[PDB]
């Protein structure tokens, strides 16, 4: 994945958020500490908070970031898409993990219900586990895929089964 | 063969697990019937869960086959073949590899069963549900459900699991 | 696969072959009988035999197949395509494997050496025997796929590994 | 972790199969060399087998590791990883479906090994030589060969094994 993507992957609370734009922020909600007052240096008066389930968007009133430019957000793809899940593990390392994209889904995983866009992933037989599957510390990384000239993000990880072999990406 | 075990049934399919057990979608089964395969409804134990149907009759109908294995879904990362026949007379074994159990938006309407992906004509049509989940473990032979729904494109199946 | 190209698989020897046109039949040269000196009727001396290894293409001065029109022949085809195997099998059954198509390959199958292009059969992880992969009957059978609105065949079935996971389509 | 094993080398890339054990392909090798890793050649036992090469060190070199299982290729039909480290930084665990040992023609070149071919950037580039092919076997990692060739289009790429 490009380097401006990964640029915009940003370790928070218990895991990652990303920046769609100067002002906008996704994240997953479990990620997000309960008692928080205050983003970025702004307090949450000055931010609009949108919350549908596991997906969280943070619109703040002043530019954040204004290095990035505005790329385009949608709810999930297509059955058949392939994403990259954008993944930074322990070192600098880069684990942009394969997955291909399956129908909206509900389901009981570990102690929790969740909805969201299920995915496969094609990193193996071999995803039980950190070097070739999710752990929980990735909840928040961005799903993306290329369209023609255009990168899109398409959600946030928000949890996987036991084997490591089905995930689920929160939607806006 | 496996194949002689799938067996044209109501507006799909169904197969024999053993001379007496018979698996089938429950959607495909007619509404209207005072028999099946000959036997008066009263000598058919009949047991639903959701979109899964097994009949247990109380005489051989298949005395030529053998019993085999019958379980609830695989493993995940399990890839299935979806015994598909056609009024044509072909035969098409589809590759799926397995996910998860979960209840899944597939055209508008929620089908509780476990998740598929196809590998690849190359792909199943609607006459096509009731048709068997098989896999083979070591030596042996094992169904573990039917062929609920699919999606518009194909990648998506779902196999309704007792 | 349409009805018509199942009308031009016809039991052959030790196997099957395939026709192209009124006057062309492709096979796998093994299962032709070696003592052989007529086809369809018709003398060795007004047939024009082409024999590429494991490839045979017999070319009538008659028009044997009437009811057939010409259709393209390619020598292989590109790495991805997926084909049909057109086996027809005891019963009037009819089993157009599905095998993704790979290199051109040399290996040592059984008790043979054997050439020509390589593919791995989708039917399962299941493919030891007849339900779900091929068996020594098969040899003959043709490799079709369709390309925009047009039917190519691109060779005929020469070998399968022990397993059955792997298949050699012998080339023109 | 495993990647911790995955080492630049040459023209591309190898693998610590444990503190004394180094593997990679043949073509990545420096042709102009009188140490590895700090060793003189003299203390190294180099074992060669066409696009395979194994390195066994007199001293242990990477202490930090434990040993694994290595093997000569795997069953048709495993689904490999191929342990792919960029400059980047980035880490690209590729699905591998594996197929026969064979003879293959790899843009006009003839390379013995075990094909594959992968599921899904989503490909192999040149300079991605002597990564490893692992699978989890039960409770078991195992190494069964490195990365040597693959075709212009990147569905068909050859393992080269002991």
């Amino acid at each position: 994945a490009p380097p401006t993507l990964w640029s915009r992957v940003t370790k928070f609370g218990s895991g990652w958020g990303f920046w769609v734009s100067p002002t906008v922020f996704i994240t997953t909600t479990h990620v997000i500490p309960t008692s928080a007052k205050e983003f970025f240096g702004e307090p949450l008066t000055s931010i609009a908070i949108h919350r549908a389930g596991e997906f969280t968007l943070f619109r703040f009133s002043k530019k954040i970031r204004p290095d990035l430019t505005g790329m385009i957000l949608e709810e999930g793809c297509p059955e058949g898409t392939v994403c990259s899940v954008l993944i930074k593990r322990d070192s600098g390392e880069l684990l942009p993990l394969a997955v291909r994209m399956g129908a909206i889904a509900s389901m009981r995983i570990q102690g929790r219900l969740v909805h969201g866009q299920s995915g496969m992933l094609l990193t193996g037989a071999n995803a039980k586990g950190m070097d070739l599957g999710t752990i929980p510390g990735d909840c928040g990384a961005p799903y993306v895929y290329k369209r023609a000239n255009d990168w899109v993000v398409c959600g946030v990880h928000a949890a996987a089964t036991k084997s490591g072999n089905t995930v689920v990406c929160a939607v806006q």
